[PDB]
């Protein structure tokens, strides 16, 4: 590895451990379903709420948490220099494309493939399959065991794609986001030289399609709600166009 490639994952090394409050100590006064995923919800003092579901009675809690993890989303690309560096325009484009990409890869972190429940602090999110391309995608990346470094480098490939509808320096994003791919590709031929990880750095990059994919069907489907049950809040209104 390069000092320059060096640099780059420090830079978004420090950008995550910033912006990425990973026990959710932050996240309160978010709605909850005043009476298919199960709630916990553990207190300091020792008590424990458990929601077992029945049917938009979520919707408002699921839509406390998105802005929560969005906000942290956009304030780790606003902390990176690369991100910085390019016109207000772009970076509004790029946030927006990405938006929820990004929570995904952040989300799978916190994820236990073993008991199918995402730990977020003292919220916990439990399954009551795998047909589902979204389920699917955080057991199929789990199973990867991946780096902190793997991670974030995926969230900088993500956000920093050139073939999102808007993008006006689609020649710079385009050769940032190579950059990103050429240190993840480095850094895992210089890290994780097991033969369990041959092809390691070609399988993120499905991945990545994948999450590509399934973003571009969750907007969709997010928009066909939203046109029943009004439901996202200011903050997902300005990524979603809505």
């Amino acid at each position: 590895l390069t000092e320059e490639q060096r640099m780059m994952i420090r830079e978004l090394m420090d950008a995550q451990m910033k912006t990425f409050d990973t026990t959710f100590s932050h996240f309160k006064n978010f709605r909850l379903p005043g009476v298919k995923v199960s709630l916990q919800l553990r207190g300091e003092d020792g008590s424990v709420w458990n929601y077992k579901p029945p049917i938009f009675s979520l919707l408002p809690h699921m839509a406390d948490m998105s802005t929560y993890m969005f906000k942290g989303i956009i304030s780790f690309a606003k902390v990176i220099s690369y991100f910085r560096d390019l016109p207000i325009e772009d970076q509004i484009s790029l946030l927006k494309g990405a938006a929820f990409e990004l929570c995904q890869l952040r989300f799978n972190t916190v994820f236990n493939a073993e008991t199918g429940t995402w730990e977020c602090g003292r919220l916990s999110y439990c399954l009551e399959l795998l047909l589902e391309p979204m389920l699917k995608f955080h057991y199929m990346l789990k199973k990867l065991q991946l780096h902190e470094e793997e991670y974030v480098l995926m969230q900088a490939i993500s956000l920093f794609s050139p073939d999102r509808p808007g993008v006006l320096q689609h020649r710079v994003v385009d050769q940032l986001q190579e950059q990103f791919a050429i240190t993840l590709k480095s850094y895992i031929e210089c890290n994780r030289p097991q033969p369990a990880h041959r092809f390691l750095f070609l399988k993120i990059m499905a991945m990545l399609t994948e999450l590509r994919s399934i973003n571009a069907q969750h907007t969709q489907r997010l928009l066909r709600i939203q046109d029943i049950h009004p439901f996202a809040t200011p903050l997902m209104q300005e990524l979603f166009g809505i």
